């Protein structure tokens, strides 16, 4: 089966391991925080195509880590995750698309930006139309806002982000 090998990656604390472990798990992680950047298997059949996903949970940015140049290398397509929480996660996110573009060296690379925790709408700070005018910037329209704890585009994340790759 055609495998397809997905990472995502943001500022600490948006939820990247909470989304990666809900879809693939169906399962909220709560306040248990994995310390590895491990991957995690799922198959999945988006327009008619069956396809296996392996999902690299990576470390927020400003954590440590020396793989992080193997994953923009080589992954396949990347979730980009803020949290519509907090402003300076999204803003992170232009610095981090420009790092995997460059690793890259090109322009052309499978992606969708991801504003997580959108369950806690009474403390928004980041506009849904903001969120779209990145996505229109990145003339890319792959754009979500979702919620790891409660089931709200999760999955779709992931089906639109393999749709991209296809
Ligand atoms: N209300 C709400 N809380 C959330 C959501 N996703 C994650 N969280 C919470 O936000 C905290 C961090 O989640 P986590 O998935 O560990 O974030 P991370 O991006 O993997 N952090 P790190 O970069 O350190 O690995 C946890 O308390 C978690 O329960 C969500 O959609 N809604
Ligand atoms: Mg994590």
């Amino acid at each position: 089966m055609r495998e397809y090998k997905l990472v995502v990656v943001g500022s600490g604390g948006v939820g990247k391991s909470a989304l990666t472990v809900q879809f693939v798990q169906g399962i909220f992680v709560e306040k248990y925080d994995p310390t590895i950047e491990d991957s995690y298997r799922k198959q999945v059949e988006v327009d008619a195509q069956q396809c296996m996903l392996e999902i690299l949970d990576t470390a927020g940015t400003e954590q440590f880590t020396a793989m992080r140049d193997l994953y923009m290398k080589n992954g396949q397509g990347f979730a980009l995750v803020y949290s519509i929480t907090a402003q300076s996660t999204f803003n992170d996110l232009q610095d981090l698309r420009e790092q995997i573009l460059r690793v890259k060296d090109t322009d052309d690379v499978p992606m969708i930006l991801v504003g997580n925790k959108c369950d806690l709408e009474d403390e928004r700070v980041v506009g849904k139309e903001q969120g779209q005018n990145l996505a229109r910037q990145w003339s890319n329209c792959a754009f979500l806002e979702s919620s790891a704890k409660s089931k709200i585009n999760v999955n779709e994340i992931f089906y639109d982000l393999v749709r991209q790759i296809n």
